[PDB]
């Protein structure tokens, strides 16, 4: 089956608790391993330790630039960037997990779940899975963003892994 996947987020050192997330690996087995191998960190790299840069209330919380902590880094298991798989899967409400890009083909590490239904995003963004716990917690990180996308305290994943 689909792999079952967490983050356990810290805002300044404090626990919020975890976010589970389903990963689709039947509709998109490439971007899924991508993402499950990142929170293992079984290559030697992925999300533990790193932050939340990007938090917009009332429409996303971005993570997954391990490298420069900012939007401007981050790299896949596979290299530095891979294809867009499909685009099967919709942004259809609150709780889609999304890749985060600088255009056509270039997936990278980094990530957004939504707190909105994003449509516009539909075709342009590869969907890859949905929250099936934690939404609260996911509630709390966008508290703490703003407009601008910068956050007033430091949002971190402090454990990540597999589950099943
Ligand atoms: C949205 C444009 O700016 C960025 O992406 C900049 N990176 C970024 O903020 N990372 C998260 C981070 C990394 C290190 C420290 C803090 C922080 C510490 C204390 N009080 C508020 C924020 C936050
Ligand atoms: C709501 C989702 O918003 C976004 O995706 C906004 N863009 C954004 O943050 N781009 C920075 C970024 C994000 C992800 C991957 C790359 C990248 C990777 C490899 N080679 C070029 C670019 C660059
Ligand atoms: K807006």
């Amino acid at each position: 089956g689909n792999p079952l996947v967490y983050l356990d987020v810290d805002a300044n050192g404090k626990p919020l608790g975890r976010v589970v997330l389903e990963l689709k690996a039947d509709v998109v087995p490439k971007t899924a391993e991508n993402f499950r191998a990142l929170c293992t960190g079984e290559k030697g790299f992925g999300y533990k330790g790193s932050t939340f840069h990007r938090v917009i209330p009332s429409f996303m919380c971005q993570a997954g630039d391990f490298t420069n902590h900012n939007g401007t880094g981050g790299k896949s298991i596979y290299g530095s960037r891979f294809p867009d798989e499909n685009f099967t899967l919709k942004h259809v409400g609150p709780g889609v997990l999304s890749m985060a890009n600088a255009g056509p083909n270039t997936n990278g590490s980094q990530f957004f779940i939504c707190t909105i239904k994003t449509d516009w995003l539909d075709g342009k963004h590869v969907v890859f899975g949905h929250v099936i716990e934690g939404m609260d917690v996911v509630k709390k990180i966008e508290s703490f963003g703003s407009k601008s996308g910068r956050t007033s305290k430091k949002i971190v994943i402090t454990d990540c892994g597999q589950l099943s």
